[PDB]
């Protein structure tokens, strides 16, 4: 159930800037995952989101809830397979049902929640919330469609 | 009430600074009603160098920033016009995100343009929604609800 | 060969990487003789951080290194056609620079396009000239030489 | 006692990339103070150190502990007052028996643990640990002087 | 009035990060000529993309800095060390000629321009001179500039 | 083999990158000796943004990271010659830091020189020990003991 941004590295293609899950703690092929990504003020996104006042933008969080969903997904179905992970792209299709209700700053670890709501073939569907000090700041569903690269 | 504005209007409404202010030019504005307005994509930007390596795609999620970028200069001007000092004191913050799809991949070379319709606004609560297009073809869909609030 | 190149084709031709490669399509090529290609110009490029505060101005320089970067394409598929493989076994460089006049700012938002034509080539040697422009108006020229070295 | 980073801000002159606290735990002037500084993998250091294999580096740990006992000279000496902080800035003086137990990774909260050892005007001497999950990962002393810019 | 650090570099160039090319200046006669530098190192954004696993300082920015050096020699010429009246102005690069790269510039390297007024009418001013390194001359180059008032 | 060795060499054995090499170029090299290397301090370095504003100061303590990577390098070499493919899959790690002591600051413009004497080697383990220096003045002294290891 513990992966370590080693491990994270080798299954999504996602690089700097733009790879939002540091650790996974949690891991129920077919069911659920919980991880997070620690936010600090040393980020470049904070140069401009915003100046004088640091928050992590909403988007930004469900680009990291989606990652770990479709972290989930591809896991669920291949388990920790780096080699099959370069020939397959999770890419997602749809987004609903978001809602922003605390803002995360510096110095949050922000933990996301997801389960599989549905899924049929490649099509997955994902929902759940995004938690920092057991809190929810954030939910939402989306739903990912697996591929080869 | 102007229809027009270019980057250096851009800046003194929105309070996004780079690398987070992802609209650089406004061709269309209809107070209370709609916003067209554009992103240029291009490879010299930092979110390629991880989005992805040797597949440079624009982040569907900074496709839909923009657009909220866009409705709330929208929301902004419809209130208060083209007014830089009282803009200094409002943010617009994302309370919802709805129905969101996204059609096709946006890459380096793309115009990211913008299409923002007023669904339904009372006071500091805006409800807007449209599309993300490039070449005529729409690339994205997308309803958000925003919140004009004190930057204090 | 095709006369429009995508960023992944230019990519696997120019050894120019983020944050220098200064071109993201081609839309005109003829061997040996022209082409045209273009790079968007947006405010989410760190350049503008410094060039300058409240005022974005895409770097003169940085045109004519485009319109290099054009040309160096041209150069090449121009010899080789579309060889990825030849072409990672390469770089270009600068040799001259001449007649060079900066009419019009480019700023965020503007479609910066590169026209260039083949004034001079022999072997890796070659002599490129032409304009930069944005909605049809001439914002910079230039004339330049350069040369496609091994590794 | 409970700092968040817009208070670090307006104390600490360091800015991105170099203001490696996130937010005050605990704070005793004259005595000690408890910060820590998240670690994520969207942290640019990360692109060179190292490539492949996340690091957080050493000497920046030392830095972050640095900082933190600046935070505590500067409000020890004038409280929190923004206003004179401004004018000035931290410059290293001295640093002896550093060791480094346990890498420190992305995901990691990096905690720092300052006591004050000697001090006389605006050079401050501190010592302590870096710590994670309550454990150290890093011992260190330093000398500090606050100076006007 | 010879010698100008970072700090006073700062206040007289709008340039910033990551387009100050400027260290420090060594030299400086008022309306003649201006000796500065540039340190090159790797720890550069730049050499990121320019080149991957071979580092070369971009020829268009070597004219950039010498471009920059000519602004401060032309600002100082008329007001001298005046950073209230700095705010006000801008130098807007209309032309630059005959450059050429002779040797390629990289990290490690401490890159001395040198610029000298070829002519100067009214707002206008022409530069010329050539980059350095090490006593050998790496680039040349020819630029003319406008002094106007900032908006 | 060699005593000057130029940022390409350096990339070939030191496992560094941007924005953490911090070494241009080596000018001497003794074997399990000595080394003389030098990093050029510009104003176009990012962590000048932030230390500090309009006050460019490089960070004492990558003055530090400096020598070790000085040392490190010299380590590595005195193990293995010149050899890029051992290097390319070993990385080092800091395991202690003493008597270091700051005296003169660093600013853009400065030619940093590293000066590192082995003063005790063992296996992997580096203890090295020296001065970095601007214009023939000591700006910095310290003594270091770094562990040269493999990618696992
Ligand atoms: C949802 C939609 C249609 C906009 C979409 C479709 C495809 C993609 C996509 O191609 N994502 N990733 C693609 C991709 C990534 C890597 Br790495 C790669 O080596 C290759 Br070839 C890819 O096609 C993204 C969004
Ligand atoms: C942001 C602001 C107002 C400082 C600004 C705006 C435009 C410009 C500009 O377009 N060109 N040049 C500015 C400039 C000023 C000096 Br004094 C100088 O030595 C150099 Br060379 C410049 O490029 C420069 C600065
Ligand atoms: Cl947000
Ligand atoms: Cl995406
Ligand atoms: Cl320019
Ligand atoms: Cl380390
Ligand atoms: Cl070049
Ligand atoms: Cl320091």
């Amino acid at each position: 159930s513990q992966f370590f941004i080693e491990h994270i590295l080798q299954i999504l293609p996602h690089r700097y800037p733009m790879l939002l899950v540091d650790r996974i703690t949690e891991l129920q092929a077919n069911q659920k995952i919980v991880a997070y990504k620690n936010i600090t003020f040393n980020e470049d996104v904070f140069n401009g989101h915003f100046p004088n006042k640091p928050i992590f933008p909403g988007v930004l969080i469900v680009e990291g809830m989606a990652q770990s969903g479709g972290f989930l997904a591809f896991t669920s179905l291949w388990g920790f397979d780096p080699e099959i992970a370069k020939t397959k792209i999770v890419y997602f299709m749809t987004i609903d049902k978001v809602k922003f209700r605390i803002p995360v700053t510096p110095g949050d670890r922000l933990e996301y929640h997801l389960e599989v709501l549905k899924h049929k073939g490649m099509i997955w569907q994902v929902g759940g919330t995004a938690q920092v000090d057991g809190k929810v700041v954030a939910e939402a569903e989306l739903k990912a469609m697996i591929a080869e690269r």
